[PDB]
């Protein structure tokens, strides 16, 4: 999940 969100950056 962290990666799924972190893509924003």
């Amino acid at each position: 999940l962290a990666s799924a969100l972190a893509q924003a950056l």
